[PDB]
């Protein structure tokens, strides 16, 4: 299919998905020394309705966590953008060890996870698949997740973790505003780039905030006991779901602060 394994892993991507040497290709690591500030960058506005959440899904190399899409109730506005963006999903990656679980890293700096908070161009698109594959289509918030005390805000979300430990499984999972696992900080860099998996499309305005979010070495391991395997096969844990840093390929990170 494509994976992390080492057989279907990153550096196995090109094969099936060229784009993976791309241009634009996400997570980078962001220089802060070479990072543009640029004052017309508004603050990050997002609203979001507890009610669209929707689901978690055991989708194999992770799990997501989706959000109804059919109206604005839930948006990303300001930063970088003039038009609103509808709240789709949240995830988040993870590595082997507590030393680089991060998909984004700065100044070298390697974190222990990443929660990606992901959102399409509803005022461009009718959809999250015709928005996917539009340079434009995609708004996506990373934050840091820096190994320390336990977080609290995850705590739904983990809880959840046992209903849907094996491929394919999921379960509902509602009433939830994602807002509250932002750091309080909205300080971000903006960059052009990448889905961090195949299919790889380059249609990502990546949000990376500026402060990191709190998870503890033992959160991180509710993660790692996921499965990817299907129920009944013997047992395959996701370890890790993490992308090497990409080239940036002449392109700016710019400072919103
Ligand atoms: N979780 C997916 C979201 C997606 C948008 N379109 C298709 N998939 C990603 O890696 O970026
Ligand atoms: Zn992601």
């Amino acid at each position: 299919d494509w994976g992390y394994d080492d057989k279907n892993g990153p550096e196995q991507w090109s094969k099936l998905y060229p784009i993976a040497n791309g241009n634009n290709q996400s997570p980078v690591d962001i220089k802060t020394s070479e990072t543009k500030h640029d004052t017309s960058l508004k603050p990050i506005s997002v609203s979001y309705n507890p009610a669209t959440a929707k689901e978690i899904i055991n989708v194999g190399h992770s799990f997501h966590v989706n959000f109804e899409d059919n109206d604005n109730r839930s948006v990303l506005k300001g930063g970088p953008f003039s038009d609103s963006y509808r709240l789709f999903q949240f995830h988040f990656h993870w590595g082997s060890t507590n030393e680089h679980g991060s998909e984004h890293t700065v100044d070298g700096v390697k974190y222990s996870a990443e929660l990606h908070v992901a959102h399409w161009n509803s005022a461009k698109y009718s959809s999250l698949a015709e928005a996917a594959s539009k340079a434009d289509g995609l708004a996506v918030i990373g934050v840091l997740m820096k190994v320390g005390e336990a977080n609290p805000k995850l705590q739904k979300v983990l809880d959840a973790l046992q209903a849907i430990k094996t491929k394919g499984k999921r379960a509902p999972f509602t009433n939830f505003d994602p807002s509250t696992l932002l750091p309080s900080s909205l300080d971000f860099w903006t960059y052009p780039g990448s889905l961090t998996h195949p299919p790889l499309y380059e249609s990502v305005t990546w949000i990376i905030c500026k402060e990191s979010i709190s998870v503890s070495s033992e959160q991180l391991a509710q993660f790692r006991s996921l499965l990817s395997n299907v129920e009944g096969d013997n047992a395959v844990p996701m370890q890790h779901n993490n992308r090497p840093t990409q080239p940036l390929k002449g392109r700016t990170v710019r400072a919103s602060f």
